[PDB]
């Protein structure tokens, strides 16, 4: 009953592979529904064509800024920012999907994919999903990041949507 969405990832326009995510709609329904709608684009805007603007190997891949493409933009289906829903789920290891924010109750559309267990983020960023298939593709994305987060090639979401 938990939805599954996919990202087809392209590197400088060349297809890399597909990542699918389980969204924990049972535990964080309002936040999950945000990510799901933005993945299908059914509200008229969302993630298709946007880039991963910050990739730090051994830490995380950050994306979701589809209005300014650099970490300063984005917006939710609920408006420009929505509340921290809960912190039931923790940052337990690689593959965790969590919301970026700018302080309490500032969730928009930016998210990150953890590539290591980030426990210091617990209680500060809302965890709402996990990589289901294609963790190897996230590992391949990592190799295009750097210590300061700048990517050496452009990593884009060429297509996305709902599988299940």
């Amino acid at each position: 009953v938990n939805p599954t969405v996919f990202f087809d990832i392209a590197v400088d326009g060349e297809p890399l592979g597909r990542v699918s995510f389980e969204l924990f709609a049972d535990k964080v329904p309002k936040t999950a529904e945000n990510f799901r709608a933005l993945s299908t684009g059914e509200k008229g805007f969302g993630y298709k064509g946007s880039c991963f603007h910050r990739i730090i190997p051994g830490f995380m891949c950050q994306g979701g800024d589809f209005t300014r493409h650099n970490g300063t933009g984005g917006k939710s289906i609920y408006g420009e920012k929505f509340e921290d829903e809960n912190f039931i789920l923790k940052h337990t290891g690689p593959g965790i999907l969590s919301m970026a924010n700018a302080g309490p109750n500032t969730n928009g559309s930016q998210f990150f994919i953890c590539t290591a267990k980030t426990e210091w983020l617990d209680g500060k960023h809302v965890v709402f999903g996990k990589v289901k298939e294609g963790m190897n593709i996230v590992e391949a994305m990592e190799r295009f990041g750097s210590r300061n987060g700048k990517t050496s090639k452009k990593i884009t979401i060429a297509d996305c949507g709902q599988l299940e």
